[PDB]
């Protein structure tokens, strides 16, 4: 072997100026940062910092998986990872900075969305999910908090729910993660989180955005789970027949019979009547205008 070293200009946390704390949680802390040095100097990013001491084995395994998945993904509707580095006591992920907020913050203000907006948000999401499926990846927590918006108003699916289907299948017996209300019957019964389970959560999110409420929810965790399994849902009648049809096809308890599980795959969702006004090629090319868009006294002659 050749005992010669490769020269490189490595990144470290001191190349990123701290602007403000965007959020905090069990995962760690998120900051808005400004790159100081390099070709991307002055560029803004979201910096997620995880303390190695406030980190379980499962937490360390999970972070490594998210980083590896993000390095493998390039899609217009999924968050991009720009950097990953570590210190003796901390782990850093440098991701896209998204100024448009999240779908949950927006849902809480509006109470409910129009079919026009739900059709736009779900169509971009369907593309993001199918791209993940093409790489053997599933989304274990498809809640509206995990979908951010950019300056234009296009969606960006976060990394927080990213899991590999092969890894998830081997751990399913000793692993119970995610938000209960969004779980497919087979996930509640620990039979495994398949691509079909992503299309059930996709319908839960659809129902919540259109009606302002979750379709299967009880007085506690236990009741919600039994409700997901019995699955006897009343369809709000202010919903269009197209929205109602899509919801019933997605809320099929047998994962094999659920819309998207068939031979055509995502084409079963794409060709549904609810999405007939969507040009899927133009949408992917970000050529479709978002129906919603996120974010002096003196006068003289
Ligand atoms: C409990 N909350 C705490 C705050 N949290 C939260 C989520 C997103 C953000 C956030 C805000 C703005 N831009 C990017 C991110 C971001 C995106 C990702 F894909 C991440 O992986 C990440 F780390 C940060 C800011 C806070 C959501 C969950």
């Amino acid at each position: 072997t050749h005992h010669v070293k490769e020269g490189h200009e490595k990144a470290d946390p001191s190349q990123f100026e701290l602007l403000k704390v965007l959020g905090q949680g069990s995962f760690g802390k998120v900051f808005l940062v400004k790159k100081i040095s390099g070709s991307d100097a002055r560029q803004l990013y979201a910096m997620k910092v995880l303390k190695k001491a406030t980190l379980k084995v499962r937490d360390r395994v999970r972070t490594k998986m998210e980083r590896d998945i993000l390095v493998e993904v390039n899609h217009p509707f999924i968050v991009k990872l720009h950097y990953a580095f570590q210190t003796e006591g901390k782990l850093y992920l440098i991701l896209d900075f998204l100024r448009g907020g999240d779908l949950f913050t927006r849902l809480s203000k509006e109470v409910m969305f129009t079919e026009e907006d739900v059709k736009f948000y779900l169509a971009e999401l369907a593309l993001a999910l199918d791209h993940l499926h093409s790489l053997g990846i599933i989304y274990r927590d498809l809640k509206p908090e995990n979908i951010l918006l950019d300056e234009e108003g296009h969606i960006k699916l976060t990394d927080f729910g990213l899991s590999k289907e092969s890894i998830d299948h081997e751990k399913k017996a000793y692993s119970f993660c995610g938000t209960v209300e969004y779980m497919a019957p087979e996930v509640v019964n620990r039979r495994g989180h398949t691509q079909s389970a992503d299309w059930w959560s996709f319908g839960v999110l659809m129902f919540e955005m259109l009606t302002g409420t979750l379709p299967f929810q009880g007085k506690d965790r236990k009741e919600t789970m039994t409700m997901i399994l019995k699955a006897k849902l009343g369809m709000p009648q202010f919903l269009s027949p197209e929205a109602q049809s899509l919801l019933r096809m997605l809320f099929k308890r047998n994962p094999a019979n659920r819309l998207g599980a068939g031979p055509d795959g995502v084409e079963e969702i794409k060709r549904h009547s609810f999405f007939s006004t969507i040009d899927w090629n133009k949408l992917y090319r970000r050529e479709i205008h978002p129906p919603f868009k996120p974010a002096t006294f003196y006068f003289d002659p």
